[PDB]
């Protein structure tokens, strides 16, 4: 079941958004993991920013290099961005090479803002949607 965040929205349903975003570490209750964006949280609550935005804020709220980065393999790290910021893993080795570069010209803050000004991801997949796994099923041209 896809999360959305719709116009006419209980607070119920963005507790269930927020929280689906947020990093929920292996710490049950303490208030994340010193994760605090409190202006995104009111801005977001008051449906002033949108869901992209909200998602830029907590893809980089805290040091993003935790474990995914130097404990772990660059190509491996993109595509975990592509299917947690677009909910879809690559096509082929050029959208991850180009994230590469992307990588090397300006660095993973950036990598992160490119899921987000996406056209055709917002428009397609989702602009007040929350990132689901979205499983691009295999399929043999129409016939």
């Amino acid at each position: 079941m896809p999360v959305e965040l719709r116009a006419n929205w209980s607070e119920e349903d963005l507790e269930t958004v927020i929280r689906a975003v947020y990093r929920q570490v292996l710490g049950n209750d303490y208030v994340m993991a010193s994760e605090r964006l409190v202006s995104a949280e009111s801005l977001l609550r008051n449906g002033k920013i949108t869901v992209r935005e909200f998602v830029r804020a907590v893809a980089k709220s805290e040091l993003y290099k935790e474990k995914f980065l130097y404990g772990n393999f660059q190509t491996r790290v993109i595509e975990l961005n592509y299917k947690h910021l677009l909910g879809r893993a690559p096509y082929d080795e050029s959208e991850v090479i180009f994230h590469l570069d992307l990588y090397e010209n300006e660095g993973f803050d950036a990598d992160i803002d490119s899921y987000i000004d996406s056209p055709e991801y917002t428009n397609s997949f989702g602009d007040w949607v929350v990132p689901y796994y979205r499983g691009l099923e295999h399929h043999h041209h129409h016939h």
